[PDB]
């Protein structure tokens, strides 16, 4: 069925993260600090891809009811919320270094770069475990694992605006600034991947702000474009590493 097809797109993400870091790892000509934070987006995604994804395919094969114990539900959520923003906050630090660049003429930079970029992550995901999910009943085989908008109703509002607007607006601004000071196939194509996530965050503020909209006929809407957006996520890093012919003599030497 539909599920095979999926498994067979699973694959690949976790494929490609495997061999971008191979890739680093393995040789020593590719050790200039820029690919370091590149490293960052082919751990995420391979995480994402590992733990997220498989849960999802389940969860559409069970229909809305959880396999796993109870006190997993919120930490799955958690993990769902921590890798995936932390994906969207790296690709504008991309952005920012390249205006740097377009006005420029070491590791620790790198390092505390990495690490602002994951405490912001894990400041906007922590929110979730703390506030936990209400049920009428204790069984996970009669239970879905779903976000409400009455329990978290501020929350998906600013945590949208924080995760998705703010960086968006951030490269707005940056490529235009660039413009009017190898950046343009690169740039243009790369931060259009991101589009792919829109939809879903332009639904998520729709449901929190509108009071006569059918929940069920957004829902599967959400449910269609989630997916979308991990298509997006496990693609973006293998069409970045592609770009170089370094890389790719690399790939097939192992
Ligand atoms: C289809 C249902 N699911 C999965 C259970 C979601 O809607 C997830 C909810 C997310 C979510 C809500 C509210 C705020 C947010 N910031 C970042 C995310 C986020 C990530 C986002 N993940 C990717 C999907
Ligand atoms: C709730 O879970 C029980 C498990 O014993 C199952 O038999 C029952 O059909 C479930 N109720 C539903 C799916 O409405």
């Amino acid at each position: 069925w539909a599920a095979l097809l999926i498994l067979m797109v699973i694959i690949p993400t976790i494929g490609g993260n495997t061999l971008v870091i191979l890739a680093v790892s393995l040789e020593k000509k590719l050790q200039y600090a820029t690919n370091y934070f590149l490293m960052s987006l082919a751990v995420a995604d391979l995480l994402v891809g590992l733990f997220v994804m498989p849960i999802a395919l389940l969860t559409i094969m069970f229909e809305a009811m959880w396999p796993l114990p109870l006190v997993l539900c919120p930490a799955w959520l958690f993990l769902d919320v921590l890798f995936s923003t932390a994906s969207i906050w790296h690709l504008c630090a991309i952005s920012v270094d390249r205006y740097i660049a377009i006005k420029k003429p070491s590791r620790a930079t790198a390092f505390i770069k990495i690490t602002v970029v994951w405490l912001i992550s894990i400041g906007i995901a922590i929110p979730v475990p703390i506030k936990g999910i209400e049920t009428d009943v204790d069984n996970p085989n009669n239970i879905t694992c779903v976000l409400t908008k009455e329990r978290f109703g501020d929350f998906m509002l600013f945590g949208s605006l924080a995760a998705f607007f703010t960086p968006l607006a951030i490269m707005i601004v940056t490529y235009f600034l660039t413009i009017h000071a190898a950046s343009k196939v690169l740039g243009i194509v790369f931060f259009l991947f991101l589009l792919m996530w829109c939809p879903f965050f332009i639904t998520n503020i729709t449901l929190v702000l509108c009071d006569s909209c059918n929940q069920t006929t957004l829902q599967m809407l959400l449910e269609i474009f989630v997916w979308i957006g991990y298509v997006s996520s496990g693609v973006n890093p293998l069409v970045y590493t592609l770009f170089n012919k370094t890389f790719r003599d690399a790939f097939g030497r192992y």
